[PDB]
């Protein structure tokens, strides 16, 4: 019992619906806040004024090391947006690397549908690249500052445990996964973009041109709840899923995420729902691998109706007009390694993923897939 | 409710008999250890090999940032000694300042009567000056490294709570004391040396030449349990204390610290013991102030004989042949500010000191004391 990165294990709290967060200490004297881990954006920002949904916030006048950049910043997401003021300050991650850096920080002064009631986080850590940072790519993202200012290796890994988790910074911890790690190339450094080459529902190929799977783009986003799919792919996926779970019928609104379906405590018939496999481009020509998720991943729990014996679920696969988004529900079945140094993302079966005695999430390979380059949108 | 240094409040654990300690994280990846706060020495050192009394230790091969200085180091104390190897590594204090520095660190490989069974600490943080560091004054002490490498103000304060406490680094927290802070000059920067100019037992002057009080030297040491006094002063003090507590008699060994005396749970007659006042040189010519401690300070508790209703106490004033040592039992009644920047030490009544409904520890002034300069040993 030891593990070199042991102190970083279990440093995350939260859920797929409201977000996973890590503690970060900013300023001097110390001001610790809960920050959302978001690989789908690139700005580090913290609530800096009272808000109905915030238990605490960043108080710049109390930080002797805060430096005002005299520049406003506005960041819109798929869900919500906020306005703030830019500056820099000292930042450390108590349960992360043993270093302290001066990073850019956006003080959130106003917001619309950004903070989530009961989520317990007051800020957001955009872990993606400079290309998508606001106001522009000149605002160095936090991780870039970390790598340039310290000896911390240019890599971090995430293990999101559904119904906390771990964010290993600078390395990987072997106790967080089983089996082998399979890597897919980071196609371009802006979002953590990847390429999906095949999709199966219970082993059955969806039979869509792979270009549709990445139409526009496909990204790995810890800061988005669902597995979002382009319109045409969503429709085909839902039709196949319905056909594979015909043992029981559900309203159309369920598949659209507008209706919830509940079962008596501990009675959900996981067996009636199919597994979904996403094949990703590998690191060798014409070679791919696949990650398989269970209904325990794409059917997410929602607070009991009346604190009784009722497990309510929302279909966590939804439509998108901006490409595929492999969100938290997808990541919850695996240990995901964001190997920025080698421009690749690794996947391995998570040591904490939710499963049963009949099926488990899986990462298998290799498979033979030709013309994978053509799958990408230009 | 806020307090700028609020995150540092309550960052200490421990007791006067075994020591007060703070968490410190060393190396990369993070290795957190419990470290003894010692203002009576100047070396930062941590157990680096298994030991019967250690729950954990520093593993250098696991730290990528460790740098070997290829130099041995030996440090003897009044109580115990250890041998080790010098090097440097990254060091942060989780509940201290929001910075990380590269400091000298001694890896303890062998020791004799140093570590204390059940103390829960695995290292020691020497907070005194370079002059008394080992091997010599060229080995920069931790706090000096902190001040030179960061913007942290050159000052720290201690509130030791007897039967944890707080170590505020870079400032003072007003919630830790009541009344005013009175300062005494740091005579010379090696140990935290001060000058005692008068001593009273229940308001009665001990009537000894003040040179005897600082014969050799007088220091403030958070890493020593008792109030240690030069032989002649100890003898006079004990004689006066005995006379002032004549309502009940105790064996000679008690006053020598060789015998313990116990009372039924919650029955100790604190009222029969006198208060002790130490007058310290002030910051203005011919002006002094005094700190007064209660028997609750100089009579320290010792683990119940058989986990029952018996409060056992050991007389915490003892003899010394190396000058006066104002140890933890003395500090426990006050908030002590080690103002290195202004070469002075402040004292204020602690918001946590142990007292009763009849008496309280006190810090009062000013008083008129002539020829205080002559009190110091040359
Ligand atoms: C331009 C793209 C921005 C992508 C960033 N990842 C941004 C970060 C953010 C903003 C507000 S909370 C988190 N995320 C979202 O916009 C975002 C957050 C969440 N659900 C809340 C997420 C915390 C839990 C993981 N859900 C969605 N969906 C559309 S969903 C229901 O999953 O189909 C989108
Ligand atoms: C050359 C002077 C060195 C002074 C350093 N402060 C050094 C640090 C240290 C070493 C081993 S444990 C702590 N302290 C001691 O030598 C030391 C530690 C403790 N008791 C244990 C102390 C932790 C509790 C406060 N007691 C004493 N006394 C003689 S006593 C019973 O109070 O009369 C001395």
């Amino acid at each position: 019992r030891r593990g070199s990165f042991v102190e970083m294990v279990d440093n995350l709290r939260g859920k797929s619906g409201q977000g996973y967060y890590v503690e970060m200490t900013v300023g001097s004297p110390p001001q610790t806040l809960n920050i959302l881990v978001d690989t789908g954006s690139s700005n580090f920002a913290v609530g800096a004024a009272p808000h109905p949904f915030l238990h605490r916030y960043y108080q710049r006048q109390l930080s002797s090391t805060y430096r005002d950049l005299r520049k406003g910043v506005y960041v819109p997401y798929t869900q919500g947006a906020w306005a703030g003021e830019l500056g820099t300050d000292l930042v450390s991650i108590p349960h992360g690397p043993n270093v302290t850096v001066r990073a850019n920080i956006a003080a959130i002064t106003e917001s619309d549908k950004f903070f989530i009631n009961g989520s317990n986080w007051e800020g957001i850590l955009g872990l993606a690249y400079a290309e998508i940072a606001r106001p522009d790519d000149s605002l160095e993202p936090f991780f870039d500052s970390l790598v340039k200012q310290t000896h911390v290796p240019n890599l971090f890994s995430l293990q999101l445990c559904g119904a906390g988790g771990s964010m290993i910074i600078g390395g990987i911890d072997h106790s967080l996964y089983t089996g082998s790690l399979w890597y897919t190339p980071i196609r371009r450094e802006w979002y953590y973009e990847v390429i999906i080459v095949r999709v199966e529902i219970n082993g059955q190929d969806l039979k869509m041109d792979c270009k549709e799977y990445n139409y526009d783009k496909s990204i790995v986003d810890s800061g988005t709840t669902n597995l979002r799919l382009p319109k045409k792919v969503f429709e085909a996926a839902v039709k196949s899923i319905k056909a594979a779970s015909s043992t029981e019928k559900f309203p159309d609104g369920f598949w659209l995420g507008e209706q919830l379906v509940c079962w008596q405590a501990g009675t959900t018939p996981w067996n009636i729902f199919p597994v979904i496999s996403l094949y990703l481009m590998g690191e060798v020509t014409n070679q791919s691998f696949r990650i398989t998720i269970l209904p325990q991943q794409y059917l997410r729990p929602v607070e009991d109706v009346a604190t009784s014996q009722d497990d309510c679920y929302k279909f966590a696969i939804s439509q998108s007009s901006t490409g595929t988004v492999m969100g938290a529900v997808i990541m919850e079945g695996f240990y995901v390694v964001f190997d920025r140094a080698r421009k690749r993302i690794g996947f391995a079966v998570s040591a904490c993923h939710v499963h049963d005695e009949f099926r488990t999430a899986a990462v298998e390979g290799p498979f033979v897939t030709l013309d994978m380059e053509d799958c990408g949108y230009n």
